[PDB]
């Protein structure tokens, strides 16, 4: 009904005030960890290769390159979810897909679609993409169901809702993260990759602020080396999105081991 | 049954092995066309915006200077269609969407309920990305299934294969081509926007000989100006995929007149 929605998309505004409120008056960056060592940083490594012309072959090897640095996750395509699935079948490496992804401007009942159809063929966790456009447009409400939808259509499993930092002033940001957290998705995620920038510790640590200890970050785009990815966890950070996890490991081995 | 999949699959290279053979002896590069004026070009012009940040009012300006400028169609995100369709009515403007798009890489089935969707909300033509790793990986009965799948699913309605040409080689080209006309649709398409190059005439013409006069070739991605439109309808583009449709008809009028 427009008047319940009418009505829920004023609260979303007011919760939304209430968090730019609070980011305005109390607002800090600083680190919300200590250090990260090389451990802390293989279990944070989801291990991707979403490009489109990667073959079941990259599959096979990304899948095998988790096994043996031990990295959290996977993240593939959809077509590549029952391959991921069979390659890693017997172990506790997570298989992780995309969906609405990269450019999150699908209607939202195909997003909802493709989730259960990831689920289905042996997703553990699914990472969609936001509609930018209409948070751009403030259009909350349609923001909210989108996410909800999905989030309800795979219940049970962790979905991270991509905002794509890159696109978005800081207000949005913030709004993307009171959506995302009240519609009930588990993470929110900085990037595509596939936009003009990717994670920085100012994004992360702003999500993290806003979202709190009990919902995760997920840091991505542009993490190459070690360091980056040290970067991204001490500034709150608790999953990382990269293609280098190898130069990752072996920077770390090589330069902290 | 898997005995039938592999037979076509098989089948499948011997027409492709078929079109390389006829493009070693015969391909030649040139022309199709002596010149194309202003109306050709608006003619072939698919007026688009798949920015991931475009807004409702984005999309009310694209179907204005669609009208405007008389273009073929707009072309729009899914969850645009609906928008599209009501700003255009009473006009024959088309209403383009993307399916699958840009990465190619979703399982069958999710491409072939999001085109029925689009088709539900209103959409006249859908623009599909192959998958292109499958296609690296000479899997053509598993591509030509994915193409086959989303033209049966919205049969009646014109389906365009993109084909992503610039993670391919010439002879992949050449698969892509012969794979999306055993399957069904009507255009190959040469670029999404989002991969690391767009269209070339080379690209453009070769395709156009590979699928002959009833199929139609489309070039997309960076194509920007007037003169760029009339050069790949030269070489044998039938549609043009490109934001740039206002400046290029401006382009076109004050450099060459009505």
């Amino acid at each position: 009904s427009d008047k319940i929605h009418h009505h829920h998309h004023h609260m979303i505004e007011y919760r939304i005030e209430e968090a730019v409120a609070k980011y305005r008056e109390f607002y800090e960056f600083k680190p919300v960890r200590e250090s990260a060592g090389i451990e802390d940083v293989k279990s944070a490594i989801e291990h991707t290769n979403l490009k489109p012309f990667a073959t079941p072959d990259d599959i096979k090897k990304l899948c095998l390159e988790a096994r043996e640095n031990r990295f959290h996750g996977v993240c593939v395509n959809p077509c590549y979810v029952k391959l991921a699935r069979e390659e890693l079948e017997g172990t506790d490496v997570k298989v992780v897909t995309v969906v609405g992804f990269p450019l999150g401007a699908n209607e939202t009942r195909t997003k909802a679609h493709e989730a259960i159809f990831a689920v289905e063929s042996g997703a553990d966790e699914i990472d969609m993409v936001i509609n930018v456009g209409m948070l751009k447009a403030k259009e909350w409400e349609y923001v909210y169901e989108d996410i909800r939808s999905v989030v309800e259509s795979v219940k049970g499993k962790v979905v991270k809702v991509i905002i794509e930092t890159c696109y978005l002033d800081t207000e949005e940001k913030i709004a993307a993260c009171v959506i995302s957290k009240l519609a009930g998705a588990h993470f929110v995620k900085t990037s595509t990759g596939f936009g003009t920038g990717g994670a920085t510790a100012e994004d992360v640590h702003l999500m993290k602020w806003i979202v709190g200890d009990e919902m995760g970050v997920k840091a991505s785009g542009g993490i190459r080396t070690f360091e980056d990815a040290v970067k991204m966890i001490m500034y709150g950070a608790d999953r990382i999105g990269t293609s280098s996890g190898v130069k990752i490991v072996q920077g770390g081995e090589e330069r902290y081991g």
